[PDB]
């Protein structure tokens, strides 16, 4: 099929947070594509301020390229440049298993591509592996950051006037690495993108999460399950056996109050001195280029 007189569609490739995901040819520039397609008329349209969102963050450092943007037959459609498999994907080939090397190389840009979506007055919302996709060929070494179906603005991009206290929130995200704010019902900031992904980053090193796969019988009583684990799970218990640096990541996210911004550059030093006193190179040889 024919998108937009350039791009040519083929057979579905992946699935998305509210549209498919197939693959395409850039036919003019000879170039391999991802295609997302959203049905035209859905009672929850979101694929045009997805977009709008991506395009704000163009140009920043490991954020994906959108081709074009329209709409064709039954769908609105979105083009964007084609990306390897996410941490999820790589972590699961990896047999659930990540070195500390391979944690910290992952941390060091995971931190900025938040710092980054930040800076444009955006907050993410729904930081968990899926959402980190590795680049393919010479971006092989990049981590990209997708997904801003749940995005939403933190401050006046003029003003800087950040969004007002609220209580009462429902869970926008993955129970599974969400802030314990967020269970909370507490209106997500820039801290709650950093606490997630310090989450994220415990979730590498132990293969799961203490509150991962908890028996429930509703999705609702699921969320209170893991709340509660969450709230009864000490840090310093969490991080056990792991270098400190996990742990202090984490003590200093919780510490942040909710209009705070973040000290991004403290946090990667962390990280980053933790990776010399280690002797580890900064080559981006990640596990998986070892296979
Ligand atoms: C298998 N692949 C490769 C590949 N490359 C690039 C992005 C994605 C991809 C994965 N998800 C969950 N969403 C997208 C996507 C988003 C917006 C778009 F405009 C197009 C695609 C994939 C994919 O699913």
């Amino acid at each position: 099929l024919r998108v937009g007189n350039r791009y040519r569609l083929g057979r579905k490739i992946g699935s998305g947070s509210f549209g498919d995901i197939y693959l395409g040819t850039d036919i003019a520039a000879g170039e391999e594509v991802a295609i997302k397609l959203e049905c035209v008329k859905t009672k929850h349209p979101q694929l045009h301020i997805e977009s709008k969102i991506y395009k704000m963050m163009q140009g920043g450092v490991g954020i994906p390229t959108i081709r074009w943007c329209g709409a064709e037959g039954d769908y609105n459609v979105m083009v964007m440049e084609l990306l390897g498999p996410s941490l999820e994907d790589l972590f699961n080939f990896c047999s659930r298993k990540f070195s500390l090397k391979t944690v910290l190389l992952l941390a060091d840009q995971m931190i900025s591509r938040i710092e980054y979506i930040h800076s444009k007055n955006f907050i993410h919302r729904d930081v968990k592996p899926d959402n980190f996709l590795m680049g393919l060929g010479k971006k092989g070494n990049l981590v990209y950051i997708i997904d801003f179906g749940l995005a939403k603005k933190y401050r006046d991009a003029r003003t800087h006037q950040h969004i007002p206290y609220r209580e009462n929130k429902n869970l926008t995200g993955t129970a599974r690495y969400a802030s314990i704010n967020t269970h909370l019902g507490i209106e997500q900031s820039r801290r709650d993108d950093l606490e997630s992904l310090g989450y994220v980053l415990m979730y590498f090193n132990l293969g799961s999460l203490p509150w991962q796969g908890l028996k429930a019988a509703t999705k609702r009583q699921k969320y209170e399950r893991i709340s509660e684990k969450k709230m009864s799970t000490p840090i310093e218990v969490l991080c056990k056996g792991y270098p400190s640096e996990f742990a202090t990541y984490l003590n200093f996210c919780r510490s942040l109050r909710f209009d705070d911004k973040p000290d991004y550059s403290y946090l990667r030093q962390l990280f980053r001195n933790l990776f010399h006193r280690q002797g580890f190179s900064y080559d981006y040889v990640f596990d998986w280029n070892m296979l």
